Parts: C-alpha cells; sequence; structure tokens
C-alpha cells in the first residue's frame, strides 16, 4: 500500500512507469556496510556487467552507485523463511559428505503461479545452498517468488535469502538488512521477472553461485553477470565450502491445510507428468566440488522432499544434454 522510506546514500531516485521505484544507492553506504561483522569495509569489487531491465526507459544510476529497489509497506504479515507447518515443498537435496562445495548452479523455469489466498500465501521457487545444522545453518539463496503480502503483487520477482543461524535472529530478504553486498550498477534485486506462456514460450532464471578461494566471498551470477556477493564475515559454518545444496518449489498456506488442501499452485501450477511447456522446471543441477571441478549428480544421487505427493510432486526427465527436475502443482481441492 505505501512505500517505505529512502535508504541512506541515496544519490538519486528513478520513478519506473509502472509505479517501481529506485533508489540509487552510493554502492559504499549501502546498508551490507551497516552490519557489525562488516566493519571489514574494503569492498571486492571484481571476483578474483549490464542487465536490462523497464525501469532504464527513465534512467539510469550513475556510477559509483547501485540501484535498490524500494521495499512497499502492504500492512501485511511476512512468515518466516523455512529450510526444506504450512510450509510444502517438492525439493530435491544433494548431501555431500563435507562442508566443501564450492559452489551451484539453478536455471529455473519462471511461471506465475496463483495463489488462492493472496493475502497471505506465497509461492517460490530457488536453490539453497547451505552448512552446518540447527542454530549453526548458514544458507545462500535466490531464486523467484510470488508473495503479495511481501512485494506488493502477485508477479513472480528475483529474491535472495540468506540465514547465520537457521533463520533464528539473522538474515532477511534482499538488501532488507545489512548482509549481501551489491556491485552491479544496472540490476536491481526484487523486481518482476516475465512468466512463461502455458503451451508457449519459456523463460528462465540462470543463476550461479561460487565461493572465491582468495577471499570466501560467495559471488552471485544472473545469466553470466556479477550481481555482487554474500561476505564470508557474515556466516560461520559456510565459510570454507557448504555440504548442502536443494533445488525447487515451496509454497506457504496461509488458510492452515498444511498445504494438504489449498489450490494454492507451485512452478507452473500443474503436475510434473505434463512436461516440457506445461509443467516447471530447474535444470543445470550442478556443484563446484573442492579441486574446481563441475559435478552433474545423477537422478538417484538426490534425495526428493514432497510431503504432499497428490499436491506437489517432483519427476526427474533426462534431456539430450543434461538432467531436468520437473515439479509443482495445483495443490488438493479444499473439502466443503
Ligand atoms: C569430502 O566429501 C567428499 C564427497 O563425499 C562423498 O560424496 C557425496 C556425494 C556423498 O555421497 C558423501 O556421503 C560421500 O562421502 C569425499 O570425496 C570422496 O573421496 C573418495 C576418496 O577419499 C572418492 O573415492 C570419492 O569418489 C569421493 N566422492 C565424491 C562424490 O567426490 C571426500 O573424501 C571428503 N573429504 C574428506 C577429507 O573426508
Ligand atoms: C555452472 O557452474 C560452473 C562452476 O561454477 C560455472 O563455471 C564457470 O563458468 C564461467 C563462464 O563460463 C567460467 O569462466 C569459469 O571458469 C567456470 N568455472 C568452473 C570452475 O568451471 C558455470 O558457468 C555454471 N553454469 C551455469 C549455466 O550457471
Amino acid at each position: 500500500a505505501r512505500l517505505a522510506n529512502k535508504p541512506k546514500g541515496t544519490i538519486k531516485t528513478i520513478k519506473g512507469d509502472d509505479g517501481e521505484v529506485v533508489d540509487c544507492v552510493d554502492i559504499y553506504k549501502q546498508p551490507a556496510f551497516d552490519h557489525p561483522l562488516l566493519k571489514n569495509h574494503t569492498l571486492q569489487m571484481q571476483p578474483s556487467n549490464k542487465l536490462e531491465q523497464p525501469w532504464h526507459k527513465n534512467g539510469e544510476c550513475p556510477k559509483g552507485s547501485i540501484p535498490i529497489r524500494r521495499q512497499v509497506i502492504t500492512g501485511l504479515p511476512v512468515v518466516k523463511k523455512q529450510f526444506p507447518t504450512n510450509h510444502q515443498y517438492a525439493v530435491i537435496a544433494y548431501f555431500y559428505g563435507n562442508a566443501s562445495l564450492q559452489g551451484a548452479n539453478a536455471t529455473i523455469n519462471i511461471w506465475e503461479p496463483n495463489l488462492k489466498n493472496p493475502n497471505g500465501d506465497f509461492s517460490l521457487t530457488q536453490i539453497w545452498i547451505s552448512a552446518g545444522s540447527g542454530s549453526s545453518l548458514n544458507t545462500i539463496e535466490a531464486g523467484w517468488q510470488v508473495y503479495p503480502g511481501r512485494t506488493g503483487d502477485s508477479q513472480p520477482r528475483f529474491f535472495i535469502y540468506w540465514t547465520a543461524d537457521g533463520y533464528t535472529s539473522t538474515g532477511c530478504y534482499d538488501l532488507t538488512c545489512p548482509g549481501f553486498v551489491q556491485t552491479n550498477n544496472y540490476y536491481a534485486i526484487g523486481m518482476a521477472l516475465q512468466p512463461s506462456v502455458y503451451g508457449g514460450q519459456q523463460y528462465e532464471l540462470n543463476e550461479s553461485i561460487q565461493r572465491d578461494p582468495a577471499t570466501g566471498n560467495w559471488w552471485l551470477y544472473l545469466w553470466g553477470t556479477v550481481v555482487g556477493y554474500w561476505p564470508a564475515s557474515i556466516y560461520n559454518s559456510i565459510t570454507n565450502g557448504a555440504d548442502t545444496v536443494e533445488w525447487g518449489g515451496e509454497i506457504y498456506d496461509s488458510s492452515g491445510t498444511g498445504g494438504f488442501h489449498t489450490t494454492t499452485q507451485m512452478g507452473s501450477g500443474h503436475f510434473p507428468t505434463e512436461g516440457y511447456g506445461k509443467a516447471s522446471y530447474v535444470r543445470d543441477l550442478q556443484c563446484v566440488d573442492t579441486y574446481g571441478n563441475v559435478i552433474s549428480p545423477t537422478a538417484n544421487s538426490f534425495q526428493g522432499i514432497a510431503p504432499a505427493p497428490n499436491c506437489y510432486n517432483y519427476q526427474f526427465q533426462q534431456g539430450s544434454s543434461e538432467l531436468y527436475l520437473f515439479y509443482g502443482g495445483p495443490g488438493c481441492q479444499a473439502i466443503a
């Protein structure tokens, strides 16, 4: 309903034609530098960059600044993020034996799933890169999400997330708290993504996360272009690498049926057996080992997490060049 106040270090504000607002914040005054553990202010400019968005038609951020989406305060609650009672999933997990994976990729099919209860529900698809357990669980997250209560509308939007204590008191979405350090001058996090058409054009969100071996910083690449990094200094268990990578969909059922009796959609809202063009997928299911080798785990190497298979589930499909994970569904019809 209302826009949040402009952040500190805002050099210029660009208003999009559709009501989006972008604050060009001085790269040295971005929220990340307000983190107590980020006293070590040295900004890694590049790992040891144009991405187009519709708001560029109204202006561009000057050099030395980054575009930050202005938050929309809806007045509705934003529930705690949760690693895979009212959350439901169709996710695959790759468990490494130690916290030494140096990166992971995910090419996620974009859709606009429908929400039965738009004021409280959400539906997302993402990667989870983690290390540790319980109070020490650290995560690196990126994907798309439909969450009107948080974002202001029902469009799939690019999001990032992180935690350093299993979501107890650290972490947040995008640049809403000190954590992630954005380096890209053109791409604002939190904007709408183009959804695919049923039986037609398919759109993908390619994301690559790579740990810099010299610094421990986890860099984010979208379609091969640097966006920024999650600093090593904000973490503890994942500073040397990750022990787990998970891919797939998730829904939040604010109706309280545990995700067992809601028609809130996951992926495209169609079950994985409908296939390419109809069901949503994740491809480029790869991670990087300790020695820099890219590994592509086979379908049998993953553990499936689909606690409501009659509502949302997953299915592997061997493509001609790589493995596909189809996932999602329409949910289950509520009882009358
Ligand atoms: C660190 O872990 C790697 C990988 O762990 C294995 O593979 C995972 C996918 C999962 O199934 C784990 O439970 C496995 O233990 C270890 O790499 C293995 O190393 C052995 C030789 O020691 C080799 O024969 C295997 O092929 C390797 N597996 C893979 C997948 O790379 C590695 O040894 C562990 N490091 C230490 C110091 O323990
Ligand atoms: C999959 O992950 C790998 C490993 O992080 C990415 O590989 C890097 O790709 C860039 C661009 O091609 C190269 O310059 C680097 O040398 C690669 N590193 C390694 C260790 O191979 C790869 O780009 C990712 N692919 C996708 C589609 O995200």
